[PDB]
């Protein structure tokens, strides 16, 4: 009837995260972003707390057995998990929770009652997910290339009926993030009220 979450998924490297950076910070007041926990270790100019609860692999064990996750996959050799504290820190403000998860993340999440929304940024094209993630360089040869196994994957799932609400092609950032506004119209519309 009102707000809900919001679930963005993706393959890797089709700018899932530029987008939503773009989108937090140009809507401060209306979305917050869901900090997951990660194994992997930080990228540069990553901050602990805001990207990800950066963690080993033993605190990250220790608190799926305590339960503290509402949803936990494994990615490309490196734990993830959206907490349940995360997704309640954005519910204290006041605003429209944001998720970056995998595949495997919005299956796990279907079966919560969150109830959000589903958005899928797509590339063009395989090959320019793999020049984007090149360019990126914060990969491995070996990490880089099961990442582009996983986008297949998931560029095909995609296409599944009712899996995703909404899917953007990231072929023009402008063009996806103008895209990804008018699909949030109604959660901006419902949180404003
Ligand atoms: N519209 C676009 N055109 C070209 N490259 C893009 C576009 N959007 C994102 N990228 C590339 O994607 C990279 C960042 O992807 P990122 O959002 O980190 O991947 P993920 O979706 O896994 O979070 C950047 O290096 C950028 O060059
Ligand atoms: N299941 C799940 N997947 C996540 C979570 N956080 C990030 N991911 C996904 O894991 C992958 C890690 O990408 P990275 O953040 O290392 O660039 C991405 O596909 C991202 O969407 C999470 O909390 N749970
Ligand atoms: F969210 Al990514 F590579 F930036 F999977
Ligand atoms: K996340
Ligand atoms: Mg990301």
């Amino acid at each position: 009837s009102g707000p809900r979450p919001v679930v963005l998924s993706g393959p890797s490297g089709a700018g899932k995260s530029t987008l939503l950076k773009r989108l937090l910070q140009e809507h401060s007041g209306i979305f917050g972003f869901s900090v997951s926990h990660t194994t992997r270790n930080p990228r540069p100019g990553e901050e602990n707390g805001k990207d990800y609860y950066f963690v080993t692999r033993e605190v990250m064990q220790r608190d799926i057995a305590a339960g503290d996750f509402i949803e936990h996959a494994e990615f490309s050799g490196n734990l993830y998990g959206t907490s349940k504290v995360a997704v309640q820190a954005v519910q204290a403000m006041n605003r429209i929770c944001v998720l970056d998860v995998d595949l495997q993340g919005v299956r796990n999440i279907k079966a919560t009652d969150l109830r959000p929304i589903y958005i899928s940024v797509q590339p063009p094209s395989l090959h320019v997910l793999e020049q984007r993630l090149r360019q990126r360089n914060t990969e491995t040869e070996e990490s880089l290339v099961k990442r582009l196994a996983a986008a297949q994957a998931d560029m095909e799932s995609s296409k599944e009926p009712g899996l995703f609400d909404v899917v953007i092609i990231n072929d023009s950032l402008d063009q996806a993030y103008a895209e990804l506004k008018e699909a949030l119209s109604e959660e901006i519309k419902k949180a404003q009220r």
